[PDB]
């Protein structure tokens, strides 16, 4: 028993973190078989990220601009194009700790670990999840980005993000590993807010089903609701509208529970209504969201 | 910026797991060198966990007993030995993927973070703090046992806890890797309540600071108090007393801001005094106290 804010073991991707440095800027790269992923921002100076035409500076960069070190050994870069908003550095060797992957996008509400990395270094790993304004709120300093997303199904690292920027509210803004940003977020240093960082209400209800797995039943009450009448309470708190999809996905939980989903939305609508009056849910004070179905059912298993 | 619950990168400690099984019990053991290491209660059955004699349990077990695997390749026993409340299995074969590495007996308020793993599986990593009643609030399940808590020091890995059981709270007690125990907990299945879970306070003032560095800074109000008046209200709280070794501790965060140490503990006085009023600190309704001031300096420079 006990529920933790768990992320994946992150070796896997630790063996496959790079320094890239371009000109005076550097970041991280991911090496995966013979390519180095990164932010094509790595070309850019502080003053260049004002406005960007990265075409244009693009053109101004060969090969040996780009000084890839893997460790303490410099790769080779044999080629370099530009997809989307990454660089793809083509070196002369395949990385040998390559782990079986795939590059995945990821829907908002969908969680993955973050290996936050300085210098291809990795500093540490925690769990993050895709808002629904497409933000993630990580832990990220200058020098962090390229660091990557993941998840992992057994010996499959399904990689997902890549860490491009910090939005002038402290949230962050990347992209998947084929370079497209999540949301409508642009790497340049302009005005850019987010729009509403709404509650992943499907998560809320997994984790509701967390606490009563590990014994933290109080908030288990004696009603029942609809789904429309629960998505009436959602909007007016700013929670994402649940769908007959989400009741589906919840299947598992409810039934080894035995607590019908509804009933388990008739609790959260109390929640939401009256608070938590002082007390806690596995040791929270407010509702978490950023635990998945699958993550509810994976830790509560012992999936490895 | 952003500040999350991180835990150190896994991939030196996965290099170590193994499956350790004896007669019918399966857990997990740390391989280091030619020693891998693992709770003594693999040689229990489920009736012997009731009132266990290791000493005499142990006379019945032979080398070939401990069934030791690495991945899907056994490693060979050539001798066991027990040392207070783990097993040591000197292995013919040294671990190929030993880190530099140290065994350390932690002090409570100290944060380490947790491999927990499965049949020598890892499943996730999470971030700990040894509890002033020297329990762990864990996610551990059956099978779970011989997973190791650590920190990393660049290139040495520090394990401080090998996990042995979960008290019928559902929070968990251990060992250091020297197999004792922390706190006054014993590997046998009977009543062992746990005492006052008390509050970290150095890590909540910490935790405070890295608020302030980030952004969040509500809670700053107009108030100095000392440290006597302070532990009057720490006590009322059931906060951990602060001592001059703690303020000291804290200069470093205290200097960064420009926030007296007393001043901030004024700021504490006044939150646990009035509540959140329904407000948050670094996303969280409660008062955080599982990041050590070291922790909070190590993520706000991007330690490696
Ligand atoms: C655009 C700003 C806000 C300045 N930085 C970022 O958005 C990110 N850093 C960044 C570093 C270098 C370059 C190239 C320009 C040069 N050299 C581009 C970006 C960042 C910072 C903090 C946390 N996460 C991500
Ligand atoms: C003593 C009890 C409560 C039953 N289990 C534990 O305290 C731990 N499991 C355990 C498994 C096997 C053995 C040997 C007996 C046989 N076979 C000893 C202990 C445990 C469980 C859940 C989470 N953390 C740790």
């Amino acid at each position: 028993s006990g529920f933790r804010k768990m992320a994946f073991p992150s070796g896997k991707v630790e063996g496959c973190m790079v320094q890239v440095t371009c000109g005076t800027t550097t970041l991280n790269g991911l090496w995966l078989d013979d390519v180095v992923y990164c932010p094509r921002h790595v070309i850019c100076t502080s003053e260049d990220m004002l406005n960007p035409n990265y075409e244009d500076l693009l053109i101004r960069k060969s090969n040996h601009n780009f000084l890839v070190q893997a460790g303490n050994v410099q790769l080779r870069v044999i080629g370099h194009s530009m997809q989307n908003c990454v660089l793809k550095l083509k070196v002369d060797t395949a990385n040998p700790k390559t782990p079986k992957y795939k590059f995945v996008r990821i829907q908002p509400g969908q969680t993955f670990s973050v290996l936050a990395c300085y210098n291809g270094s990795p500093s540490g790993v925690y769990q993050c999840a895709m808002r629904p304004n497409f933000t993630i709120k990580g832990s990220f300093l200058n020098g962090s980005c390229g660091s990557v997303g993941f998840n992992i199904d057994y010996d499959c690292v399904s990689f997902c993000y890549m860490h491009h920027m910090e939005l002038p509210t402290g949230v962050h803004a990347g992209t998947d590993l084929e370079g497209n940003f999540y949301g409508p977020f642009v790497d340049r240093q302009t005005a850019q807010a987010a729009g509403t960082d709404t509650t992943i209400t499907v998560n809320v209800l997994a984790w509701l089903y967390a606490a009563v797995i590990n014994g933290d039943r109080w908030f288990l009450n004696r009603f029942t609701t609809t789904l429309n009448d629960f998505n009436l309470v959602a909007m007016k708190y700013n929670y994402e509208p649940l769908t007959q999809d989400h009741v589906d996905i919840l299947g598992p939980l409810s039934a080894q529970t035995g607590i019908a989903v509804l009933d388990m939305c008739a609790s959260l609508k109390e929640l939401l209504q009256n608070g938590m009056n002082g007390r806690t849910i596995l040791g929270s004070a407010l509702l978490e969201d950023e635990f998945t179905p699958f993550d509810v059912v994976r830790q509560c298993s012992g999936v490895t």
